C-alpha cells in the first residue's frame, strides 16, 4: 500500500520532533545573532531566564535559557511555548522558519529549498524517533555499525541537517543510514579514455580488485565484457551507489551507456550499511574490507554529495604523505591518533560537462568512487568503535549516552573526559603546531577506539577533501600539491575554534551540564589544562604559541546555518585560562 | 537486471537519433538566427544548395538545405557531415550544442540543465524509434489512443522538447506516454481547508464522484475516513499522478500528510493511459469518462509541469463562458469547431509555501487536478480522433502518416488541406475577429475529427490556462475575470502567426513538399483564399481586417527555442495573395 511508505508520519510523533526541532532552531539562530531573544525575568526551570521572540506579525515565542559559554542558548525543549496573537498555538517548525524569514536573509529562489530541507528533516527525525531503537545505556556498549545506525541528531549546529533532497518515499527506507538497510553496490564498467584509477604507491588495480571484489568475480565481469565483443584491457570496474544508477548515470550519462563507455554489470554480491555520510558504505557480509565512498546527487546540508574525479587523482597520494608523516612522528606513534587511509580511488570524467563548464560544478562530480581503510583491523581485541557523534546521542526517551558510557568505564567524569581529551584535541593540537596540519574533526569525522568504557584514542576520517597542510613551502609529491594551502595569519586556528570549539564542545558542555557530569567551567579549565601541558612539554614552539594564540580573548567562530542560508565577537571559552609563557 | 533499464541505448540506434537531432538543432537554431549558415554552392541533393557552419575550435557541419518559407531550413539528414579539423566524426547532438555554446547565451547556471534535456530528448528518441512502432498507414487509420501514444517528435519547434527531467530510467518505463503503460491514479484525502473544488454550474461534487469513481468506491473511502477517526465531511477526495505521491507530496507535502490533512487512500481500480503531455490520463477502463489531468513536478520543455489552485478555481466558470459562447455562435455551430471543457478542478493549497512566497513559483503548484470532457462522446458513429500532431509524423523507417491519410480519403491533397484548413484555422480565425477569443492551438491542442481520411471538424482542448479575451470591455462573471486580457495592437494576431504559420504550418509544408502532395507556395494561395473567403462573408468587420492585417508584409514571430535557453523581420507567406478590400 502506497500508505505504508510514510507510515511513520502520525500526529503526535511530528508535534514532539518538530518540538525538538524548534528548540534547536531557537538556540542556533539566536548563537548566530539572527535572533536577539528579549530576556522577561527569571525562567520557569531553576538557574534559568525567560526569554520572549516578538515576531511582526502577532507570532511569540517565549521559553527558558540559560545563555552558557560562546553565546550557547541552552533550552529545554518543554519549556517553549508559542501564542499566536494570545492564543497557543502547537510548535511548528516550517512555520517557524517562515516566521522569521525577514531576518534569514534567505533569497527568494533559494527559500523553498531551504523549507523542503526542514521538512525532510522532521520527516527523517519522525522516522528515527518512532522506530525500534536501544535506548541509551544499550547503545553506550553496542557494536561499531549498531552505534552508526542508531544515530539521531546529525550534525549538531546546522537546524536543516538532514534533508536528503533527491531521495523519495521509497528510496528513503532503503537508503537513508538510519533505515539500516543492507546495500548492494551497482558495479559498472568504465572506459579508461573516462575512468582515471589511482592507489597508493604499493598498491594497484589489480591487488585492490583480488582484496575487494576476488578473483572469480573479476574474472566473470571481464568475461561478461568479451562475450559482448568489448575488450576487458580497455575498462576498469567501479562500484556505484545503485541509486546514482537509476536516478543519474543512466540517464543522463546516456551517451556513454550508448557508446558502451558504461556498462552496467548489475548489483555486486556483498551487502553493505549506509553509514552516516549517506554515500559511504561499510561491508557487512566479510572482515576487514574497505569502505566504498560514492558519489551521490543528493543534496544534504549545504551541498550536493558528488564525488570529484579532480579530487579523486590526487586522493591516495594526499593519504599517503599524511600517513607517512603521522608514522614517522614520535609523539603521535607514542599517542596513537591516525588517519583511515583513502588508499584507492576512481573518477569516471564527463568531457560533455567538462567541455560545457569551466567552473566549478557538481555535474562533473557525478561518477566517483574511492576506498578507505578499514578501522577495526587496526584496534585490539577487546576494544570497539564508535563515532565521536555518539558522545552527543540522545536517545527518543530522553536519555543521554555520555552518562552511561561515563557510568560504565568506572571513571570519574574529570578523568574520564582527560582521556577523551588527549586523544581527540591534543593530537588536533600537536598536528597544528608541528605540521601545520589541519583536518575538519567534527562528530562524523573522528571514530574513538574504547577501551572499557574510556576513549584510549582517535581516528580521523574525510582526509583528502578536508585537510590542509598551511605551510606552501611544504615538499610534497606532484600529485599531492592541493594539499598544501594557505591562509592569513588571524585565521589558521579555524579548525580548533571552529570545528572543535564552537562545532562540537559547545554541544558537548550542554550535554555535560544537563546530565550533571561536570559543570561548563570545570571542562573548559580541563581542555585549558591539557593545551597548557602540550605547550609546556614543547616549549621550542613558543613562537607558534604566540602567533597562533589559543588563549586570545576572542575566538575564531562562524555562522554555519548563515552560511547554509546564504548559499560580533565571540568570547574565548579558555581565555582566563591563559597560561604565563603567552 | 538494472540494465535493462536502458536496453534501448545501443550504439547504432543512438547514433540514428543523434543524426535527426543534429538535423533539428541546424534547422531550428538557424531559424531563429542563432545560427547563420554559410552558403558553399549548389548542393548535393537536386534543388538544395550546399551550407556550412564553421565553429570556432576546428569543427565543421556541411549539409544540405533549402531556405523555405518563414526562414524554413529544410534539410535532409543523410547530407549532414560533420568533420572535426579535416577528420569525419559521428553526429553528436550534445556536442553540438556544446560546440555553439557561445552563440547560444545560455546562462552557465542553466547550461547543464538544457543538456540533460538534450540528452534526455535523445534517450526517448532512441526508445520511440527502437520500439514495436505501427508504420505510418498503419498508424494513418489507427485508433485515437494507439495515435495518441505512437507519436514520436513531440512539439516541432523546440528543440530540447522531451526533456522529463524528474523521470527516473523506472519512472519513465511505468509513466513515459510512448512507453504506453496502463497507469492507476492515486486517490488521496483531502482537508478542506486546504482543497478548493470547482466547477459548472449545473454539476455539482457528489455527481462529478458519481460519475467519475462511482458510489461504491466514494462509499468506501468514507468510510475509511470514519474508520480512522475523521469526519469525511471535512474532506474532498482527489487524485494525483502516483509519481507525484511517491516523489512530491509524501514528503514535501508531510507536515499535511502528518496533521491528517492529506490521507493516502490507494490505487483506484481503474486504468488510465498517459497522454501526449505527460501528466494528462485517458481512461482505459470505461467510455465516456473524462481524462484527469495532474500536477506533476518534472521539468518539460520550459516548464514544470504542476498545476495552479488559483488557476484551479475559475478554470470551470472560464470553460462555461467560452462553451456557452461557442454554443450561441450560428457560423461556430454550422462549422462544428467547439472546445473540450475542463468540468471540474481541485486546487490544493499549501499555506506553508504560499506563506513564504509572495511571487509566482512552482512550489505552489504541486498538488491540483482537473476533469476534461471526452470527446468521443461527441462524435458521429464511424468518425475517429487524432491528435493534429500526427499530420506531421514520420515513422522509424522514415515513412509520413500525412499522404497515407491523404490517399486513403480518396481526395486530391488540395481538396484535402481546404477541408482541414476549414475545420482547424478558419475557426480560430473567426474566434479572433468575431470575439477577440484567442487559444494556443498547436499539434498537442488541437483533436481533429476524421472521417474517411477527411478532417470534418476539430476540438480544441487545453482552454483555462492558455485563452484570452482580447478585450477588457467583455462582461464576465467573477470566477472568470482572468479570461480577459489585453494585448498591444501589434501582437493581437500571436496566436495565428506565432502558433499557426510558424508554429505548425511551417513544418506542415516541409512533409507536404517532401512527400509531394503540395509545393509550399500552392499551401499558402489555399491558406490565403480560405482567409479571404472567411472575411469577404462578413465584410462587417473589415475595421478588424484592417487593423490586424493577416496580409501584412512581415508577420509576428517567436523564437521559441532562444526563449527556452533564456528561461529580425519574417516576411509573411501569404502576404502576396492580400486581398483588394485591404
Ligand atoms: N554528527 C554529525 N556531524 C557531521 N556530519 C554528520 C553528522 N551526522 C550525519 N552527518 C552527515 O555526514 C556528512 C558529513 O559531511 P562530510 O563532507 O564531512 O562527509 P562526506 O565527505 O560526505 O563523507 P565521508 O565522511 O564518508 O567521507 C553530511 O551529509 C552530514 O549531514
Ligand atoms: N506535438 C506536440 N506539440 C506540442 N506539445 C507537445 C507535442 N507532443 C508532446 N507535447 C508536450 O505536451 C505538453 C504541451 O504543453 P501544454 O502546456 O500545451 O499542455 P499541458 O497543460 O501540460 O497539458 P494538456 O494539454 O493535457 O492540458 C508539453 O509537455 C510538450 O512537451
Ligand atoms: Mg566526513
Ligand atoms: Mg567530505
Ligand atoms: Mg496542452
Ligand atoms: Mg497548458
Amino acid at each position: 500500500h502506497p500508505a505504508e511508505i510514510v507510515a511513520h508520519l502520525q500526529p503526535e510523533i511530528w508535534n514532539k520532533v518538530n518540538r525538538l526541532l524548534v528548540r534547536k532552531a531557537i538556540s542556533e539562530y539566536a548563537h548566530e545573532w539572527l535572533l536577539e531573544p528579549q530576556r522577561l525575568g527569571p525562567g520557569e526551570t531553576p538557574g534559568f531566564e525567560r526569554f520572549r521572540l516578538t515576531l511582526a506579525d502577532g507570532a511569540q515565542y517565549d521559553f527558558d535559557a540559560q545563555v552558557m559559554a560562546m553565546r550557547h542558548w541552552r533550552i529545554p525543549p518543554e519549556s517553549i511555548v508559542k501564542t499566536v496573537a494570545g492564543v497557543p498555538a502547537p510548535l511548528d517548525a516550517l512555520q517557524f522558519v517562515i516566521e522569521i524569514r525577514d531576518k534569514l536573509g534567505l533569497p527568494v529562489d533559494r527559500l523553498p529549498i531551504y523549507m523542503d530541507e526542514i521538512t525532510s528533516t522532521l520527516h527523517g527525525s519522525a522516522y528515527k524517533h518512532g522506530r525500534t531503537t536501544l535506548g541509551a545505556a544499550a547503545l553506550a556498549r553496542a557494536d561499531y555499525q549498531t552505534i552508526e545506525t542508531s544515530m539521531i541528531e546529525g550534525h549538531p549546529s546546522f537546524v536543516a541537517n538532514n534533508g536528503r533532497l533527491g531521495f523519495d518515499a521509497e528510496d528513503y527506507h532503503g537508503y537513508a543510514p538510519e533505515a539500516a538497510t543492507p546495500v548492494r553496490l551497482m558495479w559498472l564498467a568504465v572506459h579508461k579514455d573516462n575512468a582515471h584509477f589511482s592507489c597508493l604507491s604499493d598498491m594497484d588495480y589489480d591487488s585492490l580488485m583480488s582484496e575487494e571484489l576476488g578473483e572469480s568475480a573479476v574474472t566473470d565481469f571481464a568475461a561478461r565484457l568479451r562475450e559482448q565483443g568489448l575488450h576487458p584491457a580497455d575498462y576498469y570496474f567501479m562500484p556505484a551507489h545503485p541509486w546514482q544508477w537509476f536516478n543519474k548515470l543512466s540517464l543522463a550519462f546516456a551517451p556513454y551507456v550508448a557508446q558502451r563507455k558504461i556498462v552496467c554489470l548489475g548489483y555486486g554480491e556483498e551487502q553493505y550499511l549506509a553509514q552516516q555520510s549517506i554515500r559511504t558504505f561499510f561491508n557487512i557480509s566479510r572482515p576487514g574490507k574497505r569502505y566504498v565512498k560514492t558519489s551521490l546527487s543528493i543534496l544534504n546540508m549545504g551541498f550536493m554529495r558528488g564525488l570529484s574525479p579532480y579530487y579523486m587523482a590526487g586522493t591516495p597520494a594526499i593519504n599517503e604523505y599524511i600517513h607517512d608523516l603521522i608514522s614517522a612522528d614520535p609523539w603521535l606513534r607514542a599517542n596513537g591518533f591516525r588517519i583511515l587511509r583513502e588508499v584507492a580511488s576512481m573518477g569516471f570524467r564527463n568531457y560533455y560537462y567538462e567541455a560545457a563548464i569551466d567552473t566549478d560544478t557538481p555535474y562533473k562530480k557525478m561518477f566517483s568512487a574511492l576506498w578507505r581503510e578499514n578501522p577495526l583491523t587496526l584496534i585490539a581485541p577487546g576494544q570497539n568503535l564508535m563515532t565521536m557523534a555518539a558522545l552527543l546521542h540522545v536517545d527518543p526517551q530522553g536519555r543521554a549516552l555520555l552518562p552511561e558510557l561515563i557510568q560504565a568505564s568506572g571513571l570519574d567524569a574529570g578523568t574520564w573526559l582527560e582521556r577523551y581529551v588527549d586523544a581527540y584535541l591534543t593530537p588536533l593540537i600537536h598536528c597544528f603546531y608541528a605540521h601545520d596540519l589541519v583536518f575538519m574533526p567534527h562528530g562524523e569525522n573522528v571514530i574513538l577506539v574504547i577501551q572499557d568504557g574510556v576513549p584510549v584514542r582517535a581516528f580521523m576520517k574525510d582526509i583528502a577533501e578536508e585537510s590542509s597542510i598551511l605551510n606552501p613551502q611544504v615538499r610534497l609529491p606532484q600529485a599531492a600539491q592541493r594539499l598544501a594551502a594557505d591562509v592569513p595569519e588571524a585565521y589558521k586556528l579555524l579548525t580548533i575554534f571552529v570545528d572543535v570549539f564552537e562545532g562540537y564542545f559547545r554541544h558537548l558542555t550542554q550535554i555535560l551540564v544537563e546530565t550533571e557530569l561536570m559543570p561548563e567551567h570545570d571542562f573548559w579549565r580541563l581542555v585549558a589544562g591539557r593545551i597548557a601541558a602540550y605547550q609546556q612539554a614543547h616549549p621550542q614552539r613558543l613562537d607558534k604559541y604566540r602567533r597562533y594564540d589559543l588563549f586570545a580573548p576572542d575566538m575564531i567562530h562562524s555562522c554555519l546555518n548563515r552560511l547554509q542560508l546564504a548559499n560580533p565577537n565571540l568570547p574565548n571559552p579558555i581565555a582566563c585560562f591563559r597560561p604565563s609563557w603567552l
